[PDB]
């Protein structure tokens, strides 16, 4: 797999309400709105497609797979995944997002 061969699926699993385990952290929608410009700016030549999944509203085996871990308190939300791979959940740092992509650019 290579980040440049296709538009990359970036998903944010969350809800319109805050996650108990990270009360002070940025909301799911904030992160979703923040993530879009961030990547468009740092990785101009990569194409990303964004999707927001409210674990309430109610899906792929993966969507359901991550939503399950959140519902069982294993993972927190906002939860970010790129191409169905776990990237970050709950408290999220910019470096986590960049290092995950950079690592791919450098190795794959």
């Amino acid at each position: 797999a290579n980040l440049y061969f296709q538009s990359n699926a970036v998903v944010v699993y969350g809800a319109d309400v805050i996650c108990a385990s990270c009360v002070n952290a940025p909301t799911s929608k904030d992160i979703y709105d923040w993530l879009q410009p961030l990547l468009k700016r740092k990785y101009p030549n990569i194409s990303f497609k964004y999707t927001y999944i409210d674990i309430t509203k109610d899906l792929t085996d993966h969507d359901l797979q991550f939503i399950e871990r959140i519902e069982q308190d294993e993972l927190f939300y906002p939860l970010i995944t790129m191409n169905d791979e776990y990237v970050a959940d709950g408290y999220i740092q910019t470096k986590q997002i960049t290092r995950f992509i950079d690592q791919k650019l450098v190795n794959e």
